[PDB]
């Protein structure tokens, strides 16, 4: 058997094509192919991907793999709905309760909000970019009413290129005459590395600012630069190295050549490039499973062109976004479950924080139990609690008439109690008073 | 549909509104095929060739406003349809003047 | 110096060396701190200019 579908690449996705050509030969099997037909295109065009649509239905797809862009995700949906193509992306997620549609990415403004409890924030700052539509910033703005923030939003992403350092050194100055110390960063890697450079020249890196970088992707830009300053940065990741299915397939990912796989002879993958070789074992299990219910897709007859008036559905379509929603595998993303919209359920998010050793763990996300820590650290041993005796004589140590209510140094008054307190302020230190057992003052028998 | 229908028909200048969710349709096509399209709808955020807006704009007269009633504190409710293109105009203004 | 963030306001440096611009100052300059420094060719005279 042979299964026939179609690709639709931007110009430039090097690591994302090669991801795409490792999942085929790993998750080949002896029982039926897929047939690739890849295509390349301008993704902000929508005269271009209108063009490459049409192309595809002509021949006879039965899917369609696919990016998308701000500018034609209404091309997509409206086309994939009408006209009953299924559609596997891992671009962003749309907004809504769109059909035939699968996104492969997760949801991140769930994870975003609950970190800026954790630290605790009143007040901040929030630079954008409009690329990936402004769901992000509708979220952070609409939650900041009810839970008493001040925001701050600036627009960062049409600057032009000839006059960067103009435009980022007038915008942190007047951050600056702010005193905002805290800054959200809600843009791609090659944004966010124009950004970083820019904060390291001024001298914006040092301690008492911290840093939040809104992506899936935290290890993937560059942090050797940040590591030493002493700022704090925090950050989001999906694919764990320690995994040893993750780390199975680093190895083969190393090894690869560079003249036929591009981007290949690395150490890491960036979630893009993951979440496409995801995809390319999501299409294949369901062709596997559709087989195996016995159910037949053979269309013999001819589709026409895609401009026909009336539209007109086709039933086995139907069939085939059912076999793809009811797929449950295990991938370099994690467990891959899907609702009845399709978008990703049952999924965990990592929350990574810069130490000066490198990026480390601190706990993980889950829609079922919001924030969870793991407890691998022990600390509060190199703090001591120094003990005081003392004995119970007026005016010098008493109690005091509420001491059944109060408990450990709250119960006692007197003129050492609160000379106890002024020499624990001088030399610095915390104290824990206690009266002695026996009841004298001293003696050697 | 109705784009190529009526450029099969042999038309000088096209007549017609756009929504937000076919602005990047029109301005693509009447590019490319390099046709004129007048338009009573909002302005495009940019510049975009062939296209006539009719509509005037209003985020200078929003500013002239504010200021002139002399406000630092208010709420500004918004509809998503014509775009966030007014919201981004408020917003850097209001870093920059302190509201 | 700049990596571990040692060229921020508060700090001054002396480069002592009748070369002060022969070497790269375009980072540090927008820093914060502040550099002074020796030369002895001076590029506003007209036999140097020359
Ligand atoms: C997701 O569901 C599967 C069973 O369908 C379960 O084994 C897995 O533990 C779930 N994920 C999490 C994070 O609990």
């Amino acid at each position: 058997n042979s299964i026939q579908i179609g690709g639709l690449f931007p110009r430039g996705a090097d690591q994302e094509y090669s991801a795409f050509r490792v999942g085929m030969v790993q998750f080949s099997t002896s029982e039926f192919r897929l047939t690739p037909h890849i295509d390349n295109l301008e993704v902000a065009n929508s005269f271009a991907v209108t063009n490459a649509f049409c192309s595809q239905f002509s021949r006879g797809v039965y899917a369609i793999f696919g990016f998308y862009d701000k500018k034609s995700v209404n091309t997509i949906t409206s086309f994939c709905g009408t006209l009953h193509v299924s559609f596997i992306t891992p671009s962003f997620p749309t907004d809504g309760t769109h059909p035939f549609v699968i996104q492969m990415r997760p949801d991140l403004k769930g994870a975003l909000l609950s970190l800026i409890e954790y630290y605790q924030w009143d007040k901040f700052a929030y630079l954008y970019d409009s690329d990936r539509g402004l769901s992000t910033l509708q979220a952070v703005l609409d939650s900041a009413a009810e839970k008493k923030w001040q925001v701050t939003a600036i627009n960062v992403g049409n600057i032009n290129n000839d006059k960067k350092d103009e435009t980022y050194r007038s915008l942190f100055q007047d951050l600056e005459l702010k005193k905002e110390r805290r800054v959200i960063l809600d843009c791609e890697r090659d944004k966010v590395n124009d950004i970083v450079d820019q904060v390291i020249t001024i001298g914006k890196h040092v301690k008492g600012y911290h840093y939040i970088i809104a992506n899936l992707g935290f290890t993937d830009g560059d942090l050797l630069k940040i590591q030493f300053g002493g700022a704090e940065v925090s950050g989001f990741q999906i694919v764990d190295y320690d995994d040893s299915l993750v780390s199975k397939f680093i190895e083969r990912w190393s090894t690869l050549e560079e003249k036929e796989y591009p981007g290949a002879h690395t150490a890491t993958i960036k979630y893009t490039s993951a979440l496409t070789y995801d995809a390319v074992q999501v299409m294949t299990e369901a062709f596997r499973n559709l087989r195996k219910q016995r159910i037949e897709i053979s269309r013999r007859g001819n589709a026409g062109d895609c401009l026909a008036n009336p539209a007109v559905p086709w039933g086995q379509g139907v069939e085939i976004e059912r076999a793809l929603k009811q797929v449950q595998v295990e991938g370099l993303s994690g467990n891959i479950k899907f609702d009845q919209n399709g978008k990703r359920i049952n999924y965990t998010i990592n929350i990574m924080e810069l130490k000066t050793n490198g990026p480390r763990k601190i706990g993980y996300w889950s829609e079922v139990d919001k924030m969870v820590l793991t407890e691998d650290d022990t600390s509060g041993l190199e703090q001591k609690t120094v003990v005081v005796t003392t004995i119970l004589e007026s005016p010098y140590v008493m109690m005091k008439k509420n001491h059944e209510m109060l408990e450990g140094n709250e119960r006692y008054e007197g003129y050492c109690v609160d000379l106890a307190a002024e020499i624990a302020k001088h030399c610095g230190f915390k104290y824990k008073l206690t009266i002695v057992g026996d009841g004298k003052y001293g003696a050697r028998d």
